């Protein structure tokens, strides 16, 4: 069912979007406030993209919208260091995340 | 080659040494975790990732990197957020990336 599917990820997705510890991750990360970030990470990706991709009808399943999700993490964590806000952050939002996938039983 | 095998090497090892290496030593056990094997469809642990290293698999550090990830986000994926086991994938994450940084890999 694609509308199922369609229906959860926007849920999730949009949950996710409205939680505390999103804010870091809403839009494109700018050149301007993060020094030399294109050389380092070569598949940038961020929530409001994976709202683009949704609406485009990208994610036809689960795999692809968990991929681009914890390539928003991932990015994060090889870019930040261990202690800063952004990294802890990204990993409250991903047991957030986990919690609602779980919830939503998608397999 | 070399090189790379010994940074590696170097790196899986600290790892593994890692006081909260322990959940993530050996393959998951279908008889420990009910229905693991319909979850996570690329499991992945350190014993594996040592025989990988050891069949000189790691030719790049973007393979070596996907899998000690695949390990974590595993743990994450199938255990409760305040799971010792998700605790100890975050753990060892943020150690394993800090020596990552250290050597120059990513
Ligand atoms: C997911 N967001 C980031 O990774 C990020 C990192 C940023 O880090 C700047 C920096 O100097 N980081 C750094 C610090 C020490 C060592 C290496 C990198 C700045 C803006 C960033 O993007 C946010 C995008 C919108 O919210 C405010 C900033
Ligand atoms: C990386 N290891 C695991 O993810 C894991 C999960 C296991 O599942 C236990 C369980 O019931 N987890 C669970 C708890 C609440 C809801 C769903 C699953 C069991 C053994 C597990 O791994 C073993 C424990 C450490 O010793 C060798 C491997």
């Amino acid at each position: 069912d694609p509308d199922q599917l369609y229906s959860t990820l926007k849920s999730i997705l949009q949950q996710v979007k409205s939680h505390q510890s999103a804010w870091p991750f809403m839009e494109p990360v700018k050149r301007t406030e993060a020094p030399g970030y294109y050389e380092v990470i070569r598949f940038p990706m961020d929530l409001k993209t994976m709202s683009e991709r949704l609406k485009n009808r990208y994610y036809v399943s689960k795999k692809l919208f968990m991929a681009d999700l914890q390539r928003v993490f991932t990015n994060c964590k090889e870019y930040n260091p261990p202690e800063s806000e952004y990294y802890k952050c990204a990993n409250i939002l991903e047991k957030f995340f986990f919690s609602k996938i779980k919830e939503a039983g998608l397999i």
